[PDB]
């Protein structure tokens, strides 16, 4: 059984601000999407130096982008440390985020949509180029949840009985407009990556396929 969960009222007001945009420099999204995931990484790591156990769910550190074209989806996941229910509920929605409103403030005086991450809000960018999003996510303290938005005022929370088994980490499942299915190219990933991440610490595993001839 699904929760439901009202978006707090400037989160909701920045996802609309964010999906109707005609911003011309999305792929910045996943610069966004990288970075959270090396944080993630960064966090189960530092974790680790005083409970080396907490790596024995997943012991390999990675971000792997995985493009399913038949289904107009691109994944992005971690083997970070994850996020409890709790976590979750609130800090992806419920609760004020510090930079949401200065962040469309910004916008509103020519900022650049790339700052975003600057004001801690990057995960947001996602609505770019998704108009809806699974969050999959299994910390070492909780279950697996699902965490669903398609950018309306509110998002669900379930308990995951569907998905692959993410050792421990975080899946983020986007589903692209139809506008913006070159990122589910391998040639176009590459560049994005190349030009905005140039420096992370893990590995970036990108999966591809193809038919065999
Ligand atoms: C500094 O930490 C960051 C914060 C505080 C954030 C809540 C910390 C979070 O608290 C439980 C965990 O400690 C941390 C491990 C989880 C991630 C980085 C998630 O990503 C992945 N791969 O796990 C991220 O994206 C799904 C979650 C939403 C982040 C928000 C709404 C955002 O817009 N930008 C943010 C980017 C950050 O790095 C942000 O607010």
């Amino acid at each position: 059984a699904s929760e439901t969960f009202e978006f707090q009222a400037e989160i909701t007001q920045l996802m609309s601000l964010i999906i109707n945009t005609v911003y011309s420099n999305k792929e910045i999204f996943l610069r966004e999407l990288i970075s959270n995931a090396s944080d993630a990484l960064d966090k189960i790591r530092y974790k680790s130096l005083s409970d080396p156990k907490q790596l024995e769910t997943e012991p390999d550190l990675f971000i792997r982008i995985t493009p399913k074209p038949e289904q107009k989806v691109l994944e992005i996941r971690d083997s970070g440390i994850g996020m409890t229910k709790a976590e979750v509920i609130n800090n992806i929605g419920t609760i004020a985020k510090s930079g949401t409103k200065a962040f469309m403030e910004a916008l509103s005086a020519g900022a650049d949509v790339s700052m975003i991450g600057q004001f801690g809000v990057g995960f947001y960018s996602l609505f770019l180029v998704a108009d809806r999003v699974q969050m999959i996510s299994k910390s070492n303290d909780d279950e697996q949840y699902i965490w669903e938005s398609n950018a309306g005022g509110s998002f669900t929370v379930t308990l995951d009985e569907v998905n692959e088994r993410i050792g421990r980490g975080t899946i983020l499942r986007l589903f692209l407009k139809d506008d913006q299915l070159e990122y589910l190219e391998e040639k176009r990933i590459k560049e994005v990556i190349k030009r905005h991440s140039e420096f992370v610490a893990y590995p970036i595993q990108l999966v591809v396929t193809k038919e065999v001839e």
